[PDB]
């Protein structure tokens, strides 16, 4: 699965259709970033400049111009064309091929921003800007806006009003095109994928950053190279740390393991969470908590679907986690006043669900407590957890125990569709898969 | 292999030995780095906060103070232990922990060094600082020297001179210690094995990423999570690219494939490049130049020695290059005047060697056209390649080949220990290696 | 003359009646600027500010809230009172005093303004700053904003529309209300007293800076303590230099001087360029360039009023210097090819009329070419001069000749009133001026 | 009185002299100053720039090499020539004059700097640069460095060690020469005048700033066409504010008026301190606590003098007021209780002396207290004051009466030379000189 020219296109398009006539958006691309010295970070491009371009370099802007309401066009500015510079870090589209590659009508050479920025935006009204996204942008368009406003004896003219593209462009990211969902779909395949070998293949005694190896050798071999975020592989008390990367940690015969981890493919985000026993067989206490976070992931793929809303299902969440809890001694009291006491939050202290896309935390509005009502095309996690603390007073059994199961869901028109189920979840069914593996 | 407490407490001790009486050092830790959005980069601390400390955390600054000739002391500034950040992004240090940890003698937060540095800068001659390295240290140092130049009538003075460290302390690294050496030798060992797999692995129908995610996954699982740089798979036409990172082609039988990849193990780089046949069998045209490339490799680790220089031995290189490329009409003419002319450079562009250690091109002086005399304990690369482009007008089966063979080495007393031997590089050994694996 | 408390309220409600609902207006002081070392320039208000308030402090900001059509109030921030700040550097308003004294709703500590402000802008939909006027105003308006965007958590959302509101602003200083053109009016005055004075005081010996002094010392006395710009005198082939500020060269009978002086009355600016002989007696050669200015002056000062502009009496005043010029040799051939060729732009090189207001050269967009039709209201500069170099191939005797004759006015119902009429202009007048001065 | 072009080439040698082998000091012009949109303020040189060359215009750039312990050489950065800048803000000295007119071995186009600078800088151990004075410096300068430390494939070096030649600088500046003393002496004669002329002119009913305009009118007639820093003028209850420059208060019959004034002849600062009746007739209250204040200064200008400090003075001073103090009963009990609760501070809450020169408070270190030992060529201010409060708990007839009396001294090589004596301060002197007036 990939997105076609077209789509890309008809995303500039449905961002200039909003646009008010006279008016230009300007979405920079992001800077190379520095690991040490002078080696830098694999390039990640900034999301938005990727939503409607697909272009992979640094030092390029998308200016898309309306001039009204049936007449606008788009200008790239990008890197010239260099033998030396590409003999040395490979190729670049250069300014001839950029039109017809991109979809633009335009191209120049982003050395030149300065000297030409200012002559587009040169009688508009509005511009649209993301400030503060970065700082050399904010430079580059602080610089244009400064050449026009001082102009006024050489004709030129600053538009007075800057607007921020970036709710009406997170309000479009955050509906996913039938394209946006078949990558998705992929991406949950691939980091479903991931998650199995990794339960396959552990065994007390391996580090947890050995399980992170196996999931990143399986990202990339269906060719996503990268993954959405730093993976976690917390195993026994390390599972209490909810972004726990360390992963240093010898793998122990009566522990869980808690492997949170997501691919990226060409730019969407997988994000899966599997707890599983290290040797392969959940104890009592171990399945008396996993059966909790798990019921709470079951209830929430039953429940998710237009109409509702995050903090809807969060709340029948919380009743289940508080009801369990009591049950087991770990909490005491009555069900409604533990839960009207947010007794729960010592042990699940992050929300249900997050917003996914080309941002593993994608963008869009949440609402007030995430209280927006749900529609198809909205991509979300489903990510119950329990953490009980090494020190916790609670009975002794449960303590050091982190425990989450999170997968990844779209809205449909009549409820959802879960992209991430090809992994197992149910503890006999991990038990057989493991136990399989164990023989071969 | 591991660095010791007692070799870091060495490091800042021999550093202290240089520094004048009556000043103190100011080594800063990396920032953070974003990735995307609200996702960050593995982080990776600075080569020489490392160098002094063995600390991973962002938000540190350790201060050398050097009251005088036999007095001095160290202060950490680091992150403050916080139990809500810590069950969310993993724990943390603190101040009560760090003097025995890290050997320093005082341990400060780093939310009060605005209200702190300038004490420990008062009434100083000298302060030791790299301007320009990052941002956030200049504004802390700048605002720090500002209070104490203002601040007469409180009895405050601001240290008069200002010294860049980094050469001093670049100096220090260009020369590797028993124990760095012994580091360096396990990568070296860890990315041997690695280009040993690639080439077993290789088939034609794979894609060079899938090379890519081989060596990644065999750096990860002997405790190297991360490599040193971003892996290069350039097969065919790609290997004419000298840091090609796209890695995105299928691998086509014909072609040769040439993989620079190197790994870090506790802070230092591996740095090894291999070239060869996609289909584990050269052709009589791709010999020709890997045979070129080879001897200069081969002859290059015969001559490197304390004595000579990488300018001494990179002219017997280009001896051989030009001799090589003569005889097989892809240069015309006298040798030596060939030589004279430079008329190598259109096929081997760059240096043979550079320094290795905690960064992949490490820090140290090389004189003027590297001409710097070596000596016992400097780690250098050994990389000769040729690379004819896809256009060169040369004989047709030259066009398109790009190789290069790259080792690893230290300086030894009576000449150079190879920490990269054990993966192959002449050509019928490789081919046995692929035959052997194509079995199985 | 002064501006009223009501009239600075009529001010800040024309500007709201302007605003969008659910929008605030961010208007800004001036900082303090220094001189050299610890001492400071005497304070001078941004005159835009100052338009709104009245309130001469550096360090407070105007925030006109527009809650919606019927509903607006206003919030200042301004330094807190503070004995041992104001026994050394005199009064502040304070707080408690400053609604009252400004007819503000709120007032609130300028030191406060980072915890408050963006408490203000949460929620409002448009913010209207000023952008790039101040760097300390950016800073604050910046980091109010970027607390608001990423504070969705705790249901805070930022302005998504910056509008700039200095053309809105600019556009309502550049039409005086009659207290305004009674201020001016007195500055006009003010000015004029200073210029007769100015040329019944020189004698040949005394130094172009002594009717600077004489100048001052006049603005002073009526209570104009401050120049609104650098007085310009400039005696013999210094004429030639438009903003000659040096004033360091000894008078000489037999030269003209040129003054460019204007007064700082209330804030609106004074400016009256008058140049006469330094011994009280025009020459021939004097005469005769000095006449073609006069009527220039005076053609204009019939000419201006409603209906036309600076463009199309600029052309006249082209008409009348290109005749002129002829008809001493100066230049040669037709009268209208010689305009066609702008054969003028050698000896009038600068614009014949800008506003006049708060700032000596005001506010207030002109059109191209400066084409803007004039309507009543507008107060503007007449200033027509010929600058006839050292070095001019022309004959000897008007080489190195300065004139500047200039007016300011009104622009009213049916034409305009000299606002600086009441220092005399004709030759015969100033003449009879100097002479009975000398007696004284 | 002047300042010899030798002067300067002494000063710079005398830097020089005491600079490192093997380095270059940077000395940096001050910025142009708006004061409102286009307008700016009267231009002022950086002091110390203006010590080194005497040169007066902005954009430039003294750099000075120290080769070795004979062989030094000056460079000037300054604004090329350019005749339409020139026909507009006045004459440029430019590249082919300064040399001559300055004494620089080279002088180079400002416009050119950044593409000079670092070669000049290149090879270098030592940069002598003040960090922070000015921005546009200091990027100029990191920029030069950054070229260098990143230049060493193309042989390029930045020296490691930065001294800020600020202490050096005003080590220099805080002992005059005999010429410097010549015009301080001049400037503290201009000074007195004015203030003479102030008494002379005062009545009741003129305003405070009728007095400044007097001042300022006297210092620009004997050619110092601005004042060191902003003129004080409190009458009545405003005397108690130490830096009141309103100056816009009615004189009352009655009242007290402290004039606090000084002009700037050739870059040096007078600076004078007169309290008198602005009915020309002290009453018994007034003439009591002007009678402390005196003796205060009387005693200081017998006690100044090689080998005793301010801190001495001052402790002297401290025993005259807290004695006439408890003779008023404005305080009460033991004297040298008192004094040793430093009972005078609501009173007198200030220093005795400053340093005086190129700034009105000058350069120059004071030790701790104010405790260095005086040597001949210093320059200072004694102004001993008393400032009762409107609502001091005092018998009523001392309330509001604001004096300070100051006098500008040189220490000479048995005591001091007082160079503002020409302007009386004995109060049946002061009474003279405004009954004489009054007939105018
Ligand atoms: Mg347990
Ligand atoms: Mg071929
Ligand atoms: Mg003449
Ligand atoms: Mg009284
Ligand atoms: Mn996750
Ligand atoms: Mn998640
Ligand atoms: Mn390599
Ligand atoms: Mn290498
Ligand atoms: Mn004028
Ligand atoms: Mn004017
Ligand atoms: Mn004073
Ligand atoms: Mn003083």
């Amino acid at each position: 699965s990939e997105i076609s020219r077209q789509e890309f296109q008809r995303r500039r398009q449905a961002l200039v259709e909003q646009m008010q006539p006279g008016s230009a958006a300007l979405i920079f691309a992001a800077p190379e970033v520095t690991r040490s010295a002078d080696s830098e970070y694999p390039y990640r491009q900034n999301s938005d400049f990727w939503y409607f371009t697909g272009f992979n370099e640094p030092e390029a802007v998308l200016v898309l111009i309306k001039s009204d309401d049936t007449h606008n066009h788009s200008v790239l500015f990008n890197r010239v064309r260099d033998l030396t510079a590409e003999i040395w870090f490979g190729r670049r589209l250069g300014q001839d091929a950029a039109p017809e590659k991109l979809g633009v009508d335009r191209a120049l050479a982003f050395s030149e921003i300065n000297q030409q920025l200012y002559q587009l935006l040169n009688g508009l009204d509005v511009v649209y800007h993301a400030q503060g996204e970065y700082a050399y942008a904010d430079v580059i368009v602080n610089s244009a806006l400064e050449k026009l406003r001082k102009g006024s004896r050489q004709n030129l003219t600053a538009p007075a009003t800057m607007i921020d593209w970036r709710p009406v462009v997170h309000e479009m990211r955050l509906f996913k095109s039938p394209e946006e969902i078949a990558v998705l779909r992929r991406a949950g395949e691939i980091t479903a994928m991931a998650h199995t070998r990794a339960m396959e293949k552990c065994r007390p005694g391996m580090f947890e950053y050995h399980l992170e190896g196996e999931i990143h050798h399986e990202f990339n071999r269906h060719g996503a190279r990268y993954p959405s975020y730093n993976t976690i592989v917390g195993s026994g008390e390390n599972g209490c740390i909810l972004h726990y990367t360390e992963n240093e940690c010898e793998m122990r015969d009566g522990d869980l393991v808690l492997i949170d981890a997501g691919c990226e493919y060409k730019g969407y985000a997988g994000d899966i969470t599997r707890t599983f026993p290290v040797n392969g067989k959940f104890t009592q206490a171990q399945r008396e908590i996993y059966d909790i976070v798990l019921e709470s992931l079951e209830t929430s793929l039953r429940l998710y679907r237009p109409g509702t809303s995050i903090l809807e299902v969060t709340g029948e969440v919380v009743r289940i986690m508080v009801s369990g809890l009591v049950k087991l001694g770990i909490l005491k009291g009555d069900v409604d006043e533990l839960i009207a006491q947010n007794a729960h939050r010592p042990f699940f202290m992050h929300g249900l669900s997050h917003w996914l896309g080309l941002d593993v935390h994608d963008v869009g509005v949440y609402g007030q407590d995430r209280s927006r009502i749900l529609e198809p095309g909205m991509v979300l996690t489903v990510a119950p957890g329990l953490y009980i603390a090494p020190d916790a007073e609670v009975p002794e059994q449960y303590r050091g125990i982190g425990i989450r199961i999170e997968d990844d869901i779209v809205i449909t028109e009549t409820g959802n569709e879960n992209l991430t189920a090809s992994v197992v979840k149910k503890p006999e069914e991990i038990e057989a898969l493991m136990v399989a593996a164990r023989k071969q």
